């Protein structure tokens, strides 16, 4: 090593130890060439890595998002993920991944729910431990993220989450303290809101006596993205470096005033933060020769391969949940008849919104996965629209054909279009323009003209549309039709194969930044529904796919209720009703009521599948692969069923976390509250069995083994294996059974395989004791139930312990 | 009147409320064009008004520093004092005064002990209200500081005063009660120091609880500069103002951050500041008629008029103090035979140093005094230095020395770089005194965050004399002293930290050099500011060499050959000073050994001794003649020529006790930042009430002063109503050659108290003119709660107790000459004014 943390601080002069504790832009920290200390590059996020820029982003592999992911239940996979993270990052330089993501679905409609694992703490804990394993093994510094309890978006800045220490401990602090202890995060990322009165990012319980004093955890802690509120006090208390730069609240003047003047802080204060910001640096320059990172290095499109695609495509194929399938539908046979119908047939809805989508190297829609599947036309019928809003202009806009001349031309300019005489110049290819970490040499107010021809592929009525923060309007053939902003539409009349010349005249935020300009062919909603139903009736199979998108879930906000968008179950009806045997494929990361379901014979769950999305949809849909994903959380019937339906939204600046430790299926078995699906399920092309083979408990650990069968005679598939504990005699509440290990088999027909899972007790059994101040180890008589889902239990197995145990720690 | 501040904190949109929260520069507030709100602009300082610059700043009158002020005894002429520095401030286009100072000289060392007026609350309160009267009489606002406990300069930004309640009410409390109960300042400044643990600009304690909720003042309340320590709790806890701008904890970002995110502040905190500020602004707007001051207005000279000096020089007069006077060495008659003898005869000591300081109109000094007196050439010898360090460069040099000692060819040539020498300079001016101080030198070529420049100081020096010259450098920042182009002192290696620059710069580096008379010679210094290692500054200075035994000697001889020696000794403005407290009590170098010596060859000498603060005079019991002067500002040396004449008839008394030797000062032991803290271990007995209560004897006591007269008084009335105290005071002057004025001062004594008390308090005070023979009867009228109460700290209110008190009435604390007693039969508590 040529980095020397000790040395290092010694020799740095009190200017310098500021400028560690700041990034100096949104992605770098601070170089000092004196030192040998260089610039590190971090980039988002937890389903594929975004580099330096969202507007004009570098192409990159979009994976699964994380719900879907944990749907794996597969450690192995996850891990495997995790390196081709890491491969993803070192194509864009960057040596630090802001990822994995680990808050928990408390309830079902935060907008960031799509983002994390899992609502169980275990299932949650074990994917980001995995994960992290995955990236950190490859030389690329992981960063779990958000530390803790931003479990919703409502102002997330403010918001105070109220919860008890035992729900804060075995709920919400838990898979950290599982991704600290298996897998040693070099990072950790501050969350925005607050814990009990205090916020994260200035908070010594969270920051010091439990992650340095109690966990020995020995990693660097940044805060989210101007998530930092004081000074003095996220210096003392345990925060190591302020995002992004330039910094805030950590200048030069402001630090050594406080220092100098004894308020607060004192040197030794801001010495232990530059220490934790050198031990990162160390990890990403020990690890130099292993990445090839180049410092402030350029970014490509280098791991676009077969071998990242059919990766992508395989993670994307076992996320996927099937749910329903009555009657054999499912597998289609290649030779079946079909239409393809819905909203989502052909989107790309490669991701939820916000800080973890990007530009994919390419995104196949559900429909292109099975035209490639079947290789050949299929017929299709979009059945009902269901977008937020209106984009789709600079996609499907440009005499040459090429996918060169393909979007429009964005030219941005120092003055307004009213008063210019006569600098930078982009090619856009996607309507939404989201300008906010945009630079230039001639920028901080600045203006666009977004420029290209649109053709019209059908006659009739197109309804155009634009939305801005804050100034822009909207010309065609140079009339103006359009005047953060709501979205502002125009339906216009035009006629196949005629150009038409789209102009927007843009000014930028102070007027950050962004717009869209969108456009789409306007239907009859009323026949368009009609129109599906007659099709689909005139084909032996539907198959139908449908689902939310990344504006509906997405970083910003949370969902207001729990429906499918506009027309969508009115389109679902009309079809059930024409064919019976139309299989739904549905794509959110959250529940979504389905108020059709018991007529619907075959339903897939498909969250959203990053860039091989539809390739893996028809693997499934087919039985190119066996469906083998359960769900990574519980699918209440409706809303009003859920644990947090009253204290799912900041109150006078507050949620209170009222269900306690009754998080997901600790809640609805607790109450005995039918859902639809249950966490855990998932159907599959086969039939398995299990038995538990072998039992043996110690004072200390628990070991068991576990048989597993493939009993069908034709599909080869895979089955998890789930492994929950139950306190039979205790003296203190707790969940009916809560999940402590899992296993997934691969089994051809016929085949049999013998899983093991050993376990400390302490890991198993412990409940956390709120007055004491400890996890305890109860003696009593306890249950193993072993299964297929949470409800799905298939061998048991009762036994005592009688020596009790207190501990802290990991 | 078309100003309406509920009307205008309505129409401010958030980011210009934010904006009102900080000054924008230096000087001057936030501009609001858009709702006709205007920049105003303050400035410094207590004794007259600097303007808005240090380095080559507009001339101007400075008045005797506060001790001084405080020892007139005359609220009156304070109150003309007031008026006078309105007017001044009026030429320099200054709408507010960042004065009067009343922080409080518990100990004698502090930096700016001389910069307040009394260690006495009464007097304190009293001079700071009159002060304020006058200023804000005339439509100038006033700003009382530093609120609270910033009485030494130690560390002060860190500093922890520790001190009980009892005494932070009756002592440093006290005279800001006085004031906001008689005067309302529209301003006051918070201290940069900590009170019990938390720093003053964000103590709800004592912005809100006890300036808001308890006093009802409205006014409004700034930092001192950079005295800010937090974004959001000073916002919540009262810190109206933050100065200097460009804000460090005010930005648009960290303020709307701390709103959004629900840390700490509410919009409503926010809003209560603005609006004091608003109001602060409608003082300054409804007068503007009657000041006529004009926004970012010229700095003007216009007010050096002979109404002006006439003032100065009388108020300077009567801050005089006569100590001792045997024998009738004075007054003196023009017909004495005289030599005039010291290191400070030639000073120009018009002020302490710091802040409170500026560029002068002219001062005259102690010997120009006498010779203005006589109207011919007065014998001198300088006797010996007492410099703290070496200037006097810019002040006798030229910039070609061929041309004449022009107004414009006296004086160096400074030019300013981006770059160092190692280009055309952005910035040019002539440099006439040595010490360049940069602290709020402003230039759209230097980065106010990072002032980042370089100076090229320059010209020509002709020596006057053969010997040897002692060359001189001093600097915060970087420089290097050229002497024909010949490096002669080094400043920029292995710099050691000293005095110069409130402590902050360089020890001072010397070269000695033989210069032959008449030959010229090139002085260059290359400096470079503070960034380089606030801008920082620099002095270089040369002073000719003398032996001292010799001129010891010298000045003895010379003595024994005239009548009187006139012995003209001191500090200044560099051993008192804002940046650091002194080490010691002692006169500097060699005066103790040159008083000693002029003493004994001629017992008919006057001393005259120029202080801010008390000093050793271990010589005292044979000195025959003593004169306490202070620093008399712009007439300094006309009102001490006034009063040694006797065309003044001395009439100050002293606002501060004065010990026979440091360790008798209450505050021996602890007049330092230890730990980053103070205890305040004396409490309530600070000064007289401290010497008194250890029955501890003082070279002069706290109130004494001599007159060239005598005078006798009686307390002819005396009525005590439930509510009131009503003493009537004969005072005659019993001498039949001088008039003059005889100060009558009243104290109380609690007789048997249940809680330890001081001996007597001072409550009442009247300056009172009296020609030989005549005989006048002075008023004093006082409500009793304000005489007798003291702060009773367990039940946290003030308390006037049951009991039998006494009224002293004298002519100073040690000099009581008439009593009476009352008995109180019910008792009061109360909080407030």
């Amino acid at each position: 090593s040529k980095f020397d943390v000790e040395q290092l601080l010694s020799e740095l002069n009190q200017d310098e130890k500021i400028s560690l504790l700041s990034a100096v832009d949104f992605w770098h920290t601070k170089k000092i060439e004196r030192l040998g200390i260089p610039a590190v590059r971090v980039s988002d996020g937890p389903n594929g890595i975004r580099g330096t820029k969202f507007f004009d982003g570098v192409p990159s592999g979009c994976f699964p998002n994380g719900t879907g992911l944990a749907s794996t239940f597969d450690r192995d996979l996850l891990e495997t993920a995790g390196k081709l993270m890491a491969k993803e990052s070192i194509a864009k330089n960057a040596a630090v991944i802001l990822g994995p993501t680990t808050n928990m679905q408390r309830g079902p409609l935060g907008g960031r729910g799509f983002e994390s694992f899992s609502e169980d703490p275990y299932l949650a804990g074990m994917a980001t431990s995995s994960v992290v394993k995955g990236m950190q093994g490859e030389g690329i510094a992981a960063t779990v993220k958000h530390f803790v309890c931003n479990d919703l978006e409502d102002q997330r800045f403010s918001s105070n989450s109220i919860v008890s220490e035992r729900a804060l401990r075995e709920i919400y602090l838990e898979p950290f303290r599982l991704a600290v202890k298996h897998a040693n995060p070099v990072c950790i990322m501050t969350a925005y809101n607050k814990v009990n009165g205090e916020h994260c990012s200035q908070s010594k319980k969270l920051l010091i006596d439990i992650l340095r004093d109690e966990w020995k955890w020995d990693g660097m802690l940044m805060s989210d993205w101007f998530g930092t509120y004081t000074t003095a006090a996220a210096i003392k208390n345990g925060l190591d470096i302020e995002f992004p730069g330039p910094t805030r609240w950590r200048t030069r003047a402001l630090v050594s005033h406080s220092l100098n003047s004894r308020e607060q802080i004192t040197t030794e204060d801001v010495d232990d933060r530059v220490r934790q910001v050198l031990k990162m640096i160390k990890f990403v320059v020990d690890n130099l020769e292993k990445t090839g990172i180049v410092e402030n290095g350029p970014e490509s499109t280098s791991n676009n391969t077969k071998e990242t695609s059919d990766l992508l495509r395989k993670i994307a194929a076992d996320s996927i949940v099937l749910l329903k399938n009555k009657n054999n539908i499912l597998p289609l046979k290649k030779e079946d008849n079909i239409i393809v119908i819905g909203p989502n047939a052909k989107a790309k809805t490669s991701s939820g919104g916000g800080s973890a989508s990007m530009n994919s190297y390419y995104v196949v829609s559900p429909y292109e996965g099975i035209v490639n599947k079947l290789g050949k036309e299929v017929d299709y019928t979009v059945g009902a629209y269901s977008h937020k809003s209106i984009g789709g202009l600079a996609e499907s806009s440009l005499k040459p054909a090429d996918a060169e001349n393909s979007g429009l031309i964005a030219k941005f300019y120092s003055n307004p279009v009213e008063e210019r005489s006569d600098f930078h110049v982009t090619k856009v290819n996607r309507s939404n323009v989201h300008l906010f970490d945009f630079k230039h040499e001639k920028v901080d107010y600045f203006f666009v003209t977004l420029t290209g021809q649109y053709v019209p592929q059908e006659d009739g009525d197109y309804i155009f549309s634009l939305q801005v923060y804050g100034s822009g309007l909207f010309y065609l053939n140079d009339e103006l039709i359009i005047d953060g902003t709501k979205e502002r539409t125009k339906k216009l009349t035009l006629k196949k194969g005629q150009v038409y010349n789209v102009r927007v005249e843009y000014g930028s935020g102070p007027t950050a930044g962004g717009f869209q300009a969108g456009v789409i062919k306007a239907i009859d909603d009323d026949e368009e529904i009609r129109n599906a139903a007659e099709l689909a009736a005139k084909h032996d199979k539907a198959v139908l796919i449908i689902g939310l998108n990344g504006e509906w879930e997405t970083e910003g906000y949370d969902r207001e209720n729990m429906d499918l968008p506009k027309r969508t179950n009115e389109l679902v009806r009309a079809v059930l009703k024409a064919n019976p045997n139309t299989v739904i494929v549905n794509q959110s990361g959250t529940p979504v009521e389905f108020p059709w379901l018991e007529d619907a014979n075959a339903l897939v769950q498909a969250w959203y599948g990053g860039n091989e999305l539809g390739n893996a949809i028809a693997d499934v849909l087919y039985g190119d692969v066996v469906p083998n994903g359960k769900l990574s959380l519980s699918w209440p019937f409706k809303l009003q069923d859920n644990p947090a339906f009253l204290n799912f939204k900041t109150e006078f600046g507050r949620v209170i976390y009222g269900e306690d430790i009754f998080v997901g299926y600790r809640y609805y078995e607790k109450l005995q509250r039918k859902v639809a699906f249950p966490f855990g399920y998932g159907l599959s092309y086969t039939t398995f069995e299990l038995d538990i083979s072998d039992f043996k408990v110690t004072d200390d650990k628990i070991a068991i083994s576990v048989d597993v069968k493939n009993t069908g005679d034709k599909f080869a598939g895979s089955e998890v294996v789930q492994v929950y504990f139950s306190a039979l005699n205790s003296k203190v509440s707790r969940p009916v059974k809560e999940l402590k290990g899992f296993e997934k088999v691969h089994l051809e027909p016929g085949e049999k395989k013998t899983v093991n899972i050993d376990l400390e007790l302490k890991d198993a059994i412990s409940y956390f004791n709120e007055e004491l101040g400890k996890w305890h180890v109860e003696a009593g008589e306890y249950l193993v139930s072993v299964g297929t889902s949470s409800d799905d239990i298939l061998s048991v197995k009762e036994f005592k312990v009688e020596k009790e145990l207190y501990w802290k720690g990991l």
